[PDB]
């Protein structure tokens, strides 16, 4: 018979919520757990705003879409297993708007930004219409690599991964062998696949990226109708120990000279949380280096990499207007997304709103890095309530880019007066949006980050603590192998087997 | 016999009251300016936070240390115009603690931080104790040269600006003849020299922040007792036509089938303003980015580079104490500033309250770039009513950089319950600290950003537009090569051989 033990999870996002999901299947005998959340709201990086309760009045703060793809199987069955509503999402869509240099896209035509050298830019004759094609030429191996099989062509990757991918298009790869690009190819290729800056990142972050949003199996996407936050709730209401939320840890420590299983402690405003044969750490990194660790007695080099890892900044701007303008006017009908160097950068026309004539959602900018610390710095907590200068610029943005169907007085009339956005780097419970690491640092320090810690009971589990940043994926993945170490810890082999049984697959 | 004119002059910061102080120097007959600051405040970066109007009750948000170099002469002559009040700034002082892996500093200890590969750590044994000369052996050629003529330096600098600081310390140089390091190495040389992840951004920016920090003069550094605001208030004072506060610039344009000088215009508040013979663009490039500026059909790679530019975050945060315990108590009598891995980074000890017995201000955090976003993320426009999660933090990290002679007991006793905190990236007039390029960047974008424009009539101005990141230098040459600029395309010699007497030097 198993003597009692109570384990600590560290926040209730995703992760936290899998864990205790996993813990709850499989029914150890006299196996307790805490979840301490410091947030009043449960489930994180999972974030559905709803503007009022009307059937799809909301935006996806965080979480919102999802490629059917192998590498995914376990994010869809959590879908199975708590009944989320699927619907098709539109990653692509009819008419949408393309605006670069002031210019639209237009199919079939040389330089139709005018940006290259012929039409008195700077960026490369051979490379303004072909960015496509050549950063398909310098990820696709390792592309093909991940889809036959994830591991294996992860371990792979890493080979090159102490590249930036401007690094990599810069000297033609590890050996000089590849194409090599100047300074303003690559500026150009970066600008048409990701957000400013990004390539002074990891290659093998740009590989995965593309990885994952243009994947050689050209998957269906899904979304869920009524917003991820539903699958929070179906998650919530499962646990047999509720979330104790506005509960935010400070400190975690095992007492290596006491001879218990349950050694370990937290602390929450000045208080102490003892007894924890476990403690698995569910928050973003920069929650974590916050925390006062001494009691753990960290490998260095773990240290550096809770402080060290890069996340990279995202906002979401989403406006309410009395008709779907859009789709009406603009035959943008079934979702998609424009594309721009304007400041909103992307405008992500909703998949879930298609037949409505009525008030519609649009998610008129959504940044990353420099691009959302940008249009972050116009996002504030008691937005402007008499200008506000965000509303202005996003509906200036919005009118420029659909200028071959609208005007601003138009957009303007249309716009409810209701809007909300959201910039992740200015979140106190995550410090960013997401990881997604330098040069180096997933063949450095990522290895230390998943080092054994406390003797084997302190585990650093999230989307950072996984090889798939910025997806629910390297949540769940995280925190199963987390759960796996805790079991073998303990050596419950029958609970082992069951956790293979019925949670490998 | 000079036709009136009227120059547009776009933000109050440094720069644009530079900008006016040359003009009312000038006297240019008939020519007249307005100033269109978009904050109820004047002097954008120059921003002194006064707690209470006692004495030396106030820190510095922005620019707060000034190093005596000869790079750095406009700015020291600006001091003297004005009557700034300089006294002495310690950038380093006596008995300042360094904190890390939670060990001190102590000289002539072999790895005191016990972080080396021979004491369990991953940094390699001939690295731990020699990050400065091995640093000063990668910079210090480009730092001489940059010593014996800036320009020159430079230019030499950016035949190697296609490199980041880690991919120069990888490869040993752009010919591979320089020390190779590996990752952890370069990790150990980023964490002991600058802000988290900064070595992924430019060498060049890495050499010419060593040149002013560490610059070989080993130069005497001062402050303006009272605020550097005081230098914005003197500014403000001589002016012959005064800042028009809550004034946002949204479109700036030119006329081109006009035949008059005075054909450029901007739009505030969906008014125009027009009539103007140049305009001066003064504010950081993101909020340029922004503005509406399709009516002045700017080269694309100068679009680009308003777009793309790299800008860093820094936050401070401030104290106030019933004493100065850390002169009192802990021996530090004379500024300087401590290190440290914890969250807070860097203490910085003032240099102006060095003599005072009663209530105390400290600069108690100065974050840049990842860290800062990190500690920005717990600062907020309307400061938690009564816990502060950051004044506990920072509070708790004081006690252990303190710990050889303080308590946090002690420490928060002695606090009042008054402190004031910043991030750049989060004001809306701004957008980030200050440039701080990406590789590349300096080599092949900045020389677009600083093309002429609109016939001439446009300049873009202030530290981005410079080689002086960062500083008031910066603010200041880009300024005077504005108006140099601008006399020049008007032919008004008289006043441009007056600008070269009385400005130059
Ligand atoms: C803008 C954005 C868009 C995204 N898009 C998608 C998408 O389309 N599809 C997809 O699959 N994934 C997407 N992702 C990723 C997905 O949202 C995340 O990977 C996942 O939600 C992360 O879950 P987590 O449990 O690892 O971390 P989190 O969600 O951060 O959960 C950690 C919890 O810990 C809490 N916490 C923090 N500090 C403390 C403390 N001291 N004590 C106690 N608790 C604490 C936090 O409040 C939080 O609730 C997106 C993410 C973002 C930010
Ligand atoms: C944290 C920090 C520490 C620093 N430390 C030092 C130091 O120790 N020593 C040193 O010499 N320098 C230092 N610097 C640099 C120095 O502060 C700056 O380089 C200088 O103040 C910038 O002046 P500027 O005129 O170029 O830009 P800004 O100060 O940004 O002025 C531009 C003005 O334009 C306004 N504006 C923005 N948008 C609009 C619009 N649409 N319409 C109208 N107006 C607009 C802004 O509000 C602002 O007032 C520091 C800077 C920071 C942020
Ligand atoms: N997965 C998130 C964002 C993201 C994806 C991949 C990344 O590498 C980084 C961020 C989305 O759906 O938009
Ligand atoms: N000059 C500012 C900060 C700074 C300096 C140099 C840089 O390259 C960047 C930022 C200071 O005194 O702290």
């Amino acid at each position: 018979e198993l003597p009692p033990r109570k384990v600590c999870i560290v926040g209730a996002g995703v992760s936290g919520l899998y864990i205790a999901m996993i813990l709850d299947d499989l029914k150890i005998p006299n196996l307790t757990y805490d979840i301490f959340e410091s947030s009043s709201r449960t489930g994180g990086r999972l974030y559905t705003h709803h503007f009022t309760d009307a059937k799809h009045d909301y935006y996806d703060i965080g979480a919102m879409r999802y490629p059917d793809i192998p590498s995914m199987k376990r994010t869809f069955n959590l879908f199975k297993r708590t009944g989320m509503p699927l619907i098709k999402y539109y990653l692509d869509g009819e008419n949408t708007p393309q605006l670069y240099n002031n210019h639209f896209f237009a199919k079939g035509v040389v330089d139709p930004y005018m940006v290259s050298v012929a039409n008195g830019g700077t960026v490369p004759d051979d490379v303004v219409d072909s960015v496509g094609e050549k950063l398909q030429q310098a990820f696709g191996y390792y592309k093909e690599k991940l889809a036959e099989d994830f591991d294996k062509g992860f371990d792979e990757l890493m080979l090159v991964d102490d590249m930036t991918t401007r690094e990599y298009l810069k000297r033609g790869g590890p050996k000089g062998e590849a194409p090599k690009y100047d300074f303003f190819a690559i500026q150009w290729m970066e600008t048409q696949n990701t957000g400013t800056n990004l390539f002074d990142q990891a290659f093998s972050e740009s590989v995965i990226a593309s990885f994952d949003f243009d994947n050689p199996t050209k998957p269906e996407w899904y979304c869920i109708e009524g917003g991820t936050s539903l699958l929070v709730d179906a998650m919530k209401e499962t646990l047999v120990h509720k979330v104790q939320n506005n509960k935010r840890v400070e400190a975690i420590s095992i007492d290596l000279d006491a001879p218990d299983d349950g050694n370990m402690s937290v602390k929450i405003g000045g208080k102490d949380y003892s007894g924890y044969s476990t403690v698995f750490n569910t928050t973003a990194l920069g929650c974590l280096d916050r925390m006062d660790l001494r009691g753990l007695n960290l490998h260095p080099t773990q240290a550096d990499a809770i402080r060290c890892l890069h996340y990279a900044n995202s906002t979401k701007v989403a406006l309410k207007f009395s008709y779907p303008w859009w789709i009406k006017d603009c035959g943008i009908t079934c979702g998609g997304a424009a594309s721009t160097d304007l400041p909103l950068r992307t405008c992500v026309y909703p998949s879930y709103n298609l037949g409505d004539t009525g008030e519609a959602v649009l998610l008129a900018s959504y940044t990353w890095s420099q691009d959302a610390t940008r249009i972050g710095s116009l996002v504030k907590d008691a937005p402007p309530q008499p200008e506000d200068e965000l509303v202005e610029l996003i509906l200036q943005n919005l009118a420029r880019l659909h200028a071959e169907h609208m005007t601003y007085e138009k957009i303007k009339e249309a716009y409810t007066g209701v809007y909300h956005a959201y910039c992740w780097a200015n979140d106190p419970n995550v410090g960013g949006a997401f990881a997604l690491f330098g040069p180096g640092q997933f063949s450095n320090l990522y290895p230390y980050l998943m080092r054994p810690a406390a003797g084997g009971k302190f585990h650093i589990v999230g989307e950072a603590s996984s090889v798939h940043h910025a997806w629910i994926i390297g949540s769940l993945e995280s925190a199963y192998t987390a759960v796996y170490q805790f079991l073998y810890k303990y050596k419950m082999w029958d609970y082992l087997r069951l956790l293979l049984e019925r949670w490998q697959y």
